[PDB]
């Protein structure tokens, strides 16, 4: 398998970091690789905010749910869906901005930010660094907008903790190929596959905690998806000037 | 510096393919790399449908807006935001599925699908193959759901055209670093950067068409984003059991 494939295949997210600062040469490579990725209609609907200042990064850590790894790492990247450039583009050509009144602008912005994050991940991890995305930036997103001074048509999607690792960690097992990859049409027989994966996941958790926790995949997923954990999501989009087509 | 960064740095979407079929060994590597990528709460909210049958793949091409490259390439991947596994997980633990009644489930599903599309992009491109994501899967989404037999809590995000290229094409220039990468806080002075970017994009389009087309970046973006081009987006999510918190 190629160095590119071995960077993706050997993926492990880390929460343990060193005092070692991320150099500007490393950051520029992470931003250039993220920009190099594909974007819907070459509109490049992703804005990246680099937070290195401890005080600001501490506020971001608390607003994401007091995650120790955010304040631990020297650099915290923030992937925002950006339609402000599309607004400047429309103003330059005396045209209105219609897309932001539909749910498509939300789907375009979120999908593009996921593409940019993964490119930033594969670039950073190939350099020897450790990454962990922070989807928790949508916990208190109105406070995130105020902090990062986000204008109209810009919304925070996910964060990304970039730093030098202190621990190698362990690869979390993934769902069986047959459960994720469906040939030609959708495969509805997935219950047995989820049951077999839960058995493998309970054994993984057991070996990870030294027989302290028996948490399977279905257990830990259903506990958080039991409710609407992030209520301020619609309030965040409606504040930035995004509307929907009922 | 390394093979992973090199694969991303020289990226280009391929729209001209050969009759050469994508092997099972290549497909399995692309799928395994996509699964190897990070997912919000390890929920793995991405489902991948492999379309290799010419007749089905032709229907998907015509629904995406007569995109020739879809019927030309031997494989047409389709990344779907999946909460049906989360529904099976909740049923196995006698728990309700609350997340789907909020906009967070839409943001999680779209961001995670973008990640999995990017992990497949770097894997396929490093193997020598050519790719082109299809955002056109959202043109007639209700027909896509019928075709792929997409159940409740499952929605099409973006397709991916994988095949053996017949031409190298060219790298599309990206926005100036200062316009996409903002240090500490958001930079509101982007108009001048877009204007300079339009001059460099008009020159790019002149050299690629041999002085036939003068299309700049802002003009291309203004025209499409002038309106809500995909109206069946909210009509797709709601049909698939997704609600919004008002
Ligand atoms: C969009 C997104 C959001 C995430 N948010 C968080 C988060 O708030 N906190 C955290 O510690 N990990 C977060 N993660 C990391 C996941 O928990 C992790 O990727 C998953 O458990 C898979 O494990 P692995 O990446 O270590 O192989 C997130 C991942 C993604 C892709
Ligand atoms: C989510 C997404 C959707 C896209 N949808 C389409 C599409 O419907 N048709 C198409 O030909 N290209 C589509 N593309 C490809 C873009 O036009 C292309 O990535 C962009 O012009 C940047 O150029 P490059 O990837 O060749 O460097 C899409 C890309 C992404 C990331």
């Amino acid at each position: 398998m190629n160095e590119a494939i071995r960077t993706i295949q050997d993926h492990r997210s880390i929460r343990q970091y060193t005092d070692e600062a991320v150099s500007d040469e490393h950051l520029d490579t992470i931003i250039q690789s993220a920009q190099s990725a594909a974007s819907s209609i070459n509109g490049q609907q992703v804005t990246i905010i680099s937070v290195q200042d401890k005080e600001k990064k501490k506020k971001l850590s608390e607003l994401a749910g007091n995650q120790a790894w955010i304040d631990q790492a020297p650099l915290f990247l923030i992937f925002c869906a950006d339609f402000n450039r599309a607004k400047i583009a429309a103003e330059l050509n005396d045209a209105p901005l219609g897309v932001t009144d539909g749910l498509e602008s939300i789907l375009v912005g979120a999908t593009d930010a996921g593409i940019s994050l993964e490119a930033a991940t594969v670039a950073a991890e190939s350099l020897g660094l450790g990454t962990v995305p922070i989807g928790g930036i949508r916990r208190k997103p109105l406070e995130v907008i105020e902090l990062l001074d986000l204008p109209e048509y810009v919304f925070p999607v996910s964060g990304l903790v970039v730093g030098h690792p202190s621990d190698h960690s362990a690869k979390k097992p993934r769902l069986p190929q047959a459960a994720v990859h469906h040939r030609e049409s959708y495969n509805h027989d997935l219950k047995s596959l989820i049951q077999d994966y839960d058995a493998e996941m309970a054994e993984y958790m057991k070996k990870r905690t030294n027989g302290a926790d028996d948490r399977n995949w279905s257990q830990t997923v259903s506990a958080i998806y039991k409710t609407i954990y992030y209520p301020e999501v619609r309030a965040m989009l409606e504040k930035q000037g995004f509307k929907f087509e009922k």
